[PDB]
DNA sequence: TCTCTACGTCATCAC
DNA sequence: GGAGACGAGAGA
């Protein structure tokens, strides 16, 4: 049977991961690689990746897990993405690693200047 | 036999006015009122009376009349509103032409430092 | 007769 | 643990 691109053992995948976002990792696996497979929010996105709604909301370029918004069922659907296309379509847009750090450093720069 | 609400006379009434703008104001009349009854597009409603796109875009707040992008058909539509009300909403949204003026005033000023 | 949205930055309120 | 205020470029 298939296994789990991480650990190579597993053979249940975690089912967000699996079904949502089309990855074939364990849940184990998933909760040891947060750095590849944390789920963000769509507010965590833009604080984080500098990403904007035109992006995020852009179906074609994200997969997308929806939920009840966690402060009211009235409120907007919370939108979780995952980390590893996030990042990647930053590090695209930013110049990898190091300009998505010269972007933060650009925007801190920002406020102080602003008071 | 329904009369003009300009002039009380002509009996046929323009038909952009009255079927879109459900004005009963003939063509004639509307030429010689434009402060009433000139048609300003979607730009020059944001120009001239600092609407925003949710105001305009709001298909309870204002009619509208939409023609073919004059500078090419590809392009969005057109959107055409009657003066007299944008104005009405504008005054409400600013205070009069006394408070409208005032921001023109401030808006311009605003540019002026930069 | 031009129109829409990316670019801001973030308070607010959605209930 | 999300969806409008002040003002060039591409094309709704
Ligand atoms: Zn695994
Ligand atoms: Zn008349």
């Amino acid at each position: 049977a298939p296994k789990c691109i991480e650990c190579h053992i597993n053979i249940e995948m975690d089912p967000v991961l699996h079904d949502v976002f089309k990855l074939q990792v364990c849940k184990q696996c998933s909760k040891e690689h947060p750095e590849k497979y944390a789920l963000l929010t769509k507010t965590e996105c833009k604080e984080d990746y500098f990403l904007t709604d035109p992006e995020l909301n852009d179906e074609d370029l994200f997969h997308r897990l929806e939920k009840p918004n966690p402060h009211s069922g009235t409120f907007a659907r919370m939108q979780l993405f995952v980390r590893c296309e996030v990042e990647a379509f930053a590090f695209k847009k930013w110049g990898g690693e190091e300009g998505l750090d010269e972007e933060w450093q650009r925007r801190e720069e920002g406020k102080a200047h602003r008071r």
